């Protein structure tokens, strides 16, 4: 009876395994727009993704994940709210089982169709394990999907989904490149938040970007042809697998922009 995102395992049960759940610095969280605070100090982001080095994607039973080569700096965060050199390390999305619901985070209580994180660990922590273990671990920089217009840049992580259909399964995902998923505008909100998914760790400089991209209704249907459950038990498709806004306690969100 492990945790999920059903009725019996979803967020509303994390708490009895992972306590922190209840914490005060949870993830994630509603970005009120009208009351987040322009920081004009804080620095542009600088996504340095040249060098980036995919390998695989995975199903782990909760979303899929692409993984890049972490052992060099060589897709790296920095800039923005960060003082530190953070490596991409994976990336993976959120989704809804109907476009009117998906994200994370939430824009005005605006729901996205989806969101996409790009973890990141700080490397003064030397991996992500030892990373997750300190408040300025992780930098997740958050990107929201919209439904219209296709993303190309997606379309190859779209196109292997069917070979990862189950949990557990993996396939080669080479020479993937991260850039072809992010937006014209680097504007950002920021905040100190956490996992949001067990184990919850309060580890994470979140960046949201305030520009979404498009995605078409077909590339977002294909993330909805995923299975939570592994191969040979009973189909459960992996959609909803999102946790909802957490409350904000005592945080402030800041804005790079306006
Ligand atoms: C904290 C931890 C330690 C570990 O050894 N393995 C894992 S697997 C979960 C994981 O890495 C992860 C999942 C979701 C997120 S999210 N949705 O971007 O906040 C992150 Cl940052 C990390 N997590
Ligand atoms: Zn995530």
């Amino acid at each position: 009876h492990h945790w999920g995102y059903g009725k019996h395992n979803g967020p509303e049960h994390w708490h009895k395994d992972f306590p922190i759940a209840k914490g005060e610095r949870q993830s994630p969280v509603d970005i009120d727009t009208h009351t987040a605070k322009y920081d004009p100090s804080l620095k542009p982001l600088s996504v340095s993704y040249d060098q980036a080095t995919s390998l695989r994607i995975l199903n782990n039973g909760h979303a899929f994940n692409v993984e890049f080569d972490d052992s060099q700096d060589k897709a790296v965060l920095k800039g923005g709210p960060l003082d530190g050199t953070y490596r991409l390390i994976q990336f993976h999305f959120h989704w809804g089982s109907l476009d009117g619901q998906g994200s994370e985070h939430t824009v005005d209580k605006k729901k996205y169709a989806a969101e996409l994180h790009l973890v990141h660990w700080n490397t003064k922590y030397g991996d992500f394990g030892k990373a997750v273990q300190q408040p300025d671990g992780l930098a997740v920089l958050g990107i929201f999907l919209k439904v219209g217009s296709a993303k190309p840049g997606l379309q190859k992580v779209v196109d292997v989904l069917d070979s990862i259909k189950t949990k557990g399964k993996s396939a080669d995902f080479t020479n993937f490149d991260p850039r072809g998923l992010l937006p014209e505008s680097l504007d950002y909100w920021t905040y100190p938040g956490s996992l949001t998914t067990p184990p919850l760790l309060e580890c994470v400089t979140w960046i949201v970007l305030k520009e979404p991209i498009s995605v078409s209704s077909e590339q977002v249907l294909k993330f909805r042809k995923l299975n939570f459950n592994g191969e040979g038990e009973p189909e459960e498709l992996m959609v909803d697998n999102w946790r909802p806004a957490q409350p904000l306690k005592n945080r402030q969100i800041k804005a790079s922009f306006k």
